[PDB]
């Protein structure tokens, strides 16, 4: 079939507003977690989050941004970055049936959905709601709000799968190219950050609550004292392109997507079975004749999740386990945007030959012994990398990226 | 080059709780629209909707339904029907890596999102929210809540694209089979019905408001006096299966999916360009050398939308325009669930050899002159049918289904 590569990337995360700032953070093992007065004031127990430190005011045309929620905004900015980074101009990607977009979010826009209901219940009713809430709150917001202004004519929809959302978007973009339907597909996603959505995770005891006094230490994947993930927001976009098309235009190729796994646990609603992850990674590794040098785990810093994934990793690789680090210990978990942002962190590590450190591991978990968990920025010539993304509903996604021969 | 067929269906709509009840409604041109005190009490101008006339209490295991919102419930029930209709036993589709599920909703669950925020702001805070709001409100709720209890091991995620959602879910399912990755994929979707979501549409003037005293006449696609669509809820699911696999087990085949189109307008955020729909239908018709005997239009009864689609149809078929009817005039528009429900209506028409009437046309719009809009139930031996689905963000989907030879 057709080979697929990544020729551009864009990102807005808790550790950087572009790939340069992100690279700097990854290398330094810098945390993007800060104290949130908003979460505290809402009555939550978790008072920390991975927020985007950027004033998006006036960065998007007024007539365009009026239909957008934060998830769409973060993704839109990420896409602008990706387009430039890919060296693409309007004449090449706009009004072109061979160019599409697949990007989504985990929950659309809880903030505007609540805004809509709150306004409607007010004395002005419909007049207070306004005519822009639907595009801001609908689940497809991220794809709709980008495909329209960027004049995309190809495929256009969002894939949603909880914390695996943007990982499946990328995988599906790869499939569109392998099917020969598209030459280029912008893939990724975004997720807003707000108490409206965060309080639901706190309500199920999934968020960290014992480290509010020391925010940068809250997310501590694999640490024996971890107590839940740190919610984060942001966006990310990658330019997925057919190999010949990319070579023909002299594009800059970060890596080739040589593996994509998507499976289902068919077990628990909010807990991983591990069995699904094993099949997902094996699927992504099928046909890959090179060993996995680095593995960017899902590792959101949860008691069960963290170790369940490691057990799955041991089952897949056995004794030949790759180097592992959970970037979430620095950035927090951006839910729907986690898949693309982590794929990007992995691509930056591959591009710059280094392994980001898995921070805040003061006491390694016993069930994490016998594995190579990197806790310090390590320079190394990586060739093949793997990134895992798991979401509620037993949904699993795995991406394997490899450098292209010279 | 795998061929794909539909071997089972399930549905919960405003016009029936199973395929038999729906068949009867379609043949009788019976409206599923009723007056809604809920919408009126909320302060809306639109007081009509296509509600599901069924008490779902106790129809799903307590431990399972606790994680579900209405969209998931409708889809779940639809899937139970589809499984039985397809004649699939547990050991045939469960714990099987070759069996997946792709289903979504247009907006997850506005009701539970608002519920969570409301509860959180109350005197009980987190305790009032409970630990089940995330799985109910997340955009992937429909796929997550079904893949888990049905023991799905293959693909598992939701495709979301506003009012084209379930149509893209079906198309993606076809793609998974064509890629040889799955032998069976349950595809479809669901959408809850509530003022929390409906008021947002009324706020942009998209819903009918001039026929509240005569509910069954509110949805009137192609009528010169149409004034917006009638919001509806419900679910639908179809069993997408590889041909050889279906034949081998002696499955009942409704039709083969011979065409699937998915395009983007790249124009207006909440209005169709028409140009995108032309490309979508043409894409779905590629290689289809049989004429379209019946076209189930998106036709949601909107001023601009109704005629824009007819213009696109004229451009695609020219002087060879097919018989057309908008089932939405009877059922209302179920948003994310519309795609699969309309594909099911089309399959029932194909299976039973008849064309459902496009009701409530008291005065045909002038821009619809010269077309074959069926306004009376008409028996006819159909062979190839087409169904269109369009959504905000300029997202387009078209499905073409054809009876298998003998
Ligand atoms: C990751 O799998 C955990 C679940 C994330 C679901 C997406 C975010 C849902 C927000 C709306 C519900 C609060
Ligand atoms: C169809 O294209 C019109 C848009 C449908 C969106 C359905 C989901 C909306 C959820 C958010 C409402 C404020
Ligand atoms: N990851
Ligand atoms: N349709």
């Amino acid at each position: 079939m057709k080979r697929v590569v990544i020729t551009g990337l864009g990102i807005v995360s808790s550790i950087g507003n572009n790939q340069q700032e992100v690279l700097a953070s990854l290398r330094e093992g810098r945390s993007g977690i800060t104290f949130s007065q908003e979460l505290k004031d809402s009555g939550m127990r978790s008072h920390v989050w991975g927020n985007v430190k950027l004033d998006t005011t006036g960065l998007i045309d007024r007539k365009v941004v009026r239909f957008m929620s934060d998830a769409s905004i973060y993704a839109f900015l990420s896409m602008e970055q990706a387009i430039a980074d890919a060296g693409l101009s309007p004449e090449a990607y706009q009004n072109n049936p061979r160019v599409g977009l697949i990007a989504g979010s985990g929950g659309g826009s809880p903030r505007f959905q609540v805004f809509g209901a709150d306004a409607m219940r007010g004395p002005r009713g419909l007049k207070a709601v306004g005519p822009y809430v639907v595009t801001k709150a609908m689940a497809s917001g991220v794809s709709a709000c980008l495909a329209t202004p960027f004049k995309i004519h190809g495929v256009n929809y969002s894939i949603s799968s909880a914390c695996a959302t943007s990982a499946h978007c990328i995988g599906n973009a790869v499939e569109q190219i392998q099917l020969g339907k598209q030459d280029i597909v912008f893939a990724g996603g975004g997720e807003e950050l707000c108490w409206e959505m965060a309080c639901e995770f706190d309500a199920m005891g999934a968020l960290s609550t014992k480290y509010n006094d020391t925010p940068e230490k809250a997310s501590r994947t694999y640490d024996a004292h971890r107590d839940g993930f740190v919610i984060a927001g942001g966006g990310g976009m990658v330019v997925v392109e057919e190999l010949e098309h990319a070579l023909a235009r002299g594009a800059h190729i970060y890596a080739e997507i040589v593996g994509y796994g998507a499976t289902s646990d068919g077990a628990d609603m909010v807990a991983p079975s591990g069995e699904g992850a094993v099949r997902c990674m094996k699927m992504a590794m099928h046909g890959v004749d090179t060993p996995i040098d680095y593995l960017n785990s899902h590792g959101t810093s949860t008691p069960v999740g963290d170790v369940k994934e490691l057990a799955a990793i041991r089952e897949v690789f056995g004794d030949k386990s790759p180097a592992i680090s959970a970037t979430a210990a620095m950035t927090g978990h951006s839910l729907g945007a986690a898949g693309v942002q982590e794929a990007i962190y992995s691509l930056l590590m591959l591009e710059h030959g280094f392994i980001a450190p898995s921070i805040n591991i003061e006491e390694l978990d016993e069930q994490a012994a016998g594995l190579n968990i990197v806790t310090e920025t390590t320079d190394r010539e990586l060739t093949t990398v793997m990134s895992n993304s798991f979401g509620f509903g037993g949904t699993n996604a795995t991406l394997v990226m490899r450098k292209l021969k010279d």
